[PDB]
């Protein structure tokens, strides 16, 4: 399937590893030029070298930035536009206490100043550019940062509900400009954070990582943990010319967890 | 129907007028003692005098407080507990630019520091008290402050989605203590704010209030605007002993708007 | 709370036992005259005698009828009208797997039971209620005493259909003050539930106690609901007080929907 | 993007025209062999000749069949298996008011059409796909060219049922890599849509142009979708790339679901 992505410019946040990295790879495979970013300069350079070697014909800009910080986010967009003159695609992809009574005002304000305002801010920054182009795709990754999907995750639940509604509202307003915005909700995907979570959960309980993994597998109807490639495939489809009539929706990519 | 509310202590925020006032009246009718509050001392005194005269056998504490301010909210709960020794019921009931591109970081942070954190904070403050009692009811009024319900209302959409999810999470955690929490989503209810909105909309467009009202009536399947009594009836039911198996849900009270 | 039900005429199907019986009791307590029905004459007579002795001031009509059969359902309504001249309230409460096993005849038989049963009875009472400018229909949308689970395929399909039917009919009948809502029970202690525990335990090779323990850990309130708790909401929805509530489905489930 | 569809065998119902025809075309483009069907031999032959001439390297089996009839549906699958030995993909795409007017026979006839039609065909292909450890079923859940609206009561009930069926079957078949999803079209430019515009305009006493203008103002993208745009998503869901997506319903609607 021709996705119509040749020479499209894609900014993928959180692209030094895991889901974001594989999304960047797949976008490059379809002919996009890339902006990849993250806070960890060492990890980002490894990603950058891997992508440049795998896709020597494609342009790749790497930028160290904290996309939960206003100044870094503003400069990220300015540097991207300076390099490429356009930004066609934005993939928003960014990152303990679970008991309600224990969460203070500062705790909640702190959660809102992370991913929630982070995605809103970056969306706001790219919208004028995409509207000028009459072409944009924004895909919001609305998950739990490698934790087992569960209603117990209270902070992420609130933030993710807010972001799903924001997605609908912005989609409705930007649809007349062919700027489309959708969200994808991962199930259990085999990422570095997921693997780190297996280690952390195995200790709190007194067991092994393989044992915790087996318990997780029982909850997934497919009885298999998803790959980053499986997740990336949908994101790339949504970011394509082929998804030109799809906007304002949230899609679970989860091996049946939602059933 | 005996609602089992005799001598229960109910705190109703935003109770100087409109929905909150009628909820306070109906709770007093069922035998509750009240805490009523609001920022407007003059309006609150009028409410206080009306309730005291209508329900002379019931205790009524009135407190001037801004329930979007942390200190006022903390003191509200402390003063309530000092007066009554218990708080059985909390009704969370508190209050322009609509285009996404025009909304800054400060704008969004400001919206989150209002009703969103306001309801979360007050919930957090009453939970230890209600859990000690093994008896609590929290009803969150999740609406649009007298504006015509519409997907266009972007700020309230995000906040309300967040609050509906928060409701579910807190309900799940507090259910083992018989502390039940639910939300009610008003449709078009005849309140002071609604009537003020008719005036403001009639000017922006060049028409009358009755004309704007007629346009609103066409959107409501019942072809009638709801009364504050109709709204209050459900809130009082949810706050009662009779609703002892109902928690974590959101109920539209809207004359069919959701259909 | 005065529910405004004095002398209202209520038809409750499946009212010989369990949820339906308790709903009938509670409606009589609030001043309704009743029509009760069931397929088994002996069980229906027991219910009638209990209700007639408890509420001798109220009129109670008992009729043997299979409300999944067209002729019986039509005659039930005609007999009710001949007795009372009106029907104010209908509570639809009638009874109700490996996908590859389920044949066409199995699915068609499913649809010719509760699904068309509720639709047909709704159709039969609508003109009565519309001419009154007063009606309440409450659809009980449950699993008929089986513990809620994604595994119950037929009931899931039927119940999804009925929830949508509820919305559609509500929208059409709203201006006639004929209000239609559904209640989705969680786990409620009925004779049917108790029999299901026996059957499931026998099939699983375990004890009813162990099945009950498994169910309880899924419910945030950590207890099974009573028929009185369930009936309270149904009676509220059938009342004058619920005059602005229509087209909605309310889970009554101890928090199961937030688990 | 390589969709991994080379030599896969796809059955598309309702494939003589419109959405079904375009889906068949696009599946052939990605390397599938086809089974196409319809009730009208002349229209089916036209579709066959078009596809056979466009994709002469692919196998195309055309069969006259009424997929709302049990015998025809059973024979369709047997004939398909006799030709190809396997069926990898099924796209369920078959055709499909005042409440008080609608009789039992009307509702039963509704349920004996598309509802049991999709369920039956799913049941027929499941064992084929399960033994392969590879299957994709995509249910087209629309209004068959009528403009989406709460007024369409029968389709709403059937479609709600089918969306739930999708979830239930997905959960059961997931470990066999047999994935089942639904797509809900908004307004798509098909011959059926165009005929509906004519009929609705005639019934309303207005022009097709004015009906189209009314529809366009409901769609945030301010345009009606093409069959190619719709087919793109169906083909993606039918692909190897969608290997972790199951049990979900995706609106393909230009933002209508966020309007």
């Amino acid at each position: 399937m021709d996705l119509g992505l040749k020479d499209k410019v894609a900014l993928i946040t959180g692209s030094s590893a895991g889901i974001g990295f594989t999304i960047a790879e797949k976008l490059a495979e379809e002919g996009c030029h890339l902006i990849i970013c993250g806070r960890n300069s060492q990890r980002l350079e490894q990603a950058y070298q891997s992508l440049a070697q795998a896709y020597p014909a494609q342009q790749i800009l790497r930028l160290v930035a904290d996309v939960h910080q206003a100044q870094d986010s503003e400069q990220l967009i300015q540097d991207s536009l300076n390099q490429y003159g356009k930004i066609d695609i934005l993939v928003n992809n960014s990152e303990a206490e679970n008991l309600i009574e224990n969460l203070s005002d500062e705790d909640w304000l702190n959660v809102f100043q992370g991913k929630l305002i982070g995605y809103i801010r970056l969306t706001n920054l790219v919208l004028p550019i995409m509207k000028k182009q009459h072409w944009g795709r924004i895909v919001n990754i609305i998950g739990t940062s490698g934790k087992e999907p569960s209603p117990r995750l209270v902070k992420s639940g609130v933030v993710n509900a807010a972001l799903m509604n924001f997605t609908k509202s912005v989609a409705r307003q930007t649809a007349p400009y062919n700027v489309l915005i959708n969200s994808v909700n991962p199930g259990v995907i085999d990422t570095p954070r997921h693997r780190e979570y297996l280690e952390i959960y195995a200790k709190k309980e007194g067991t092994t990582p393989d044992l915790i993994r087996e318990r997780i597998l029982k909850t997934i109807p497919m009885n298999r943990i998803g790959t980053t490639e499986e997740f990336a495939n949908l994101v790339v489809f949504l970011a394509s010319e082929c998804a030109s009539y799809i906007t304002g929706i949230t899609i679970p990519l989860d091996g049946g967890l939602s059933s």
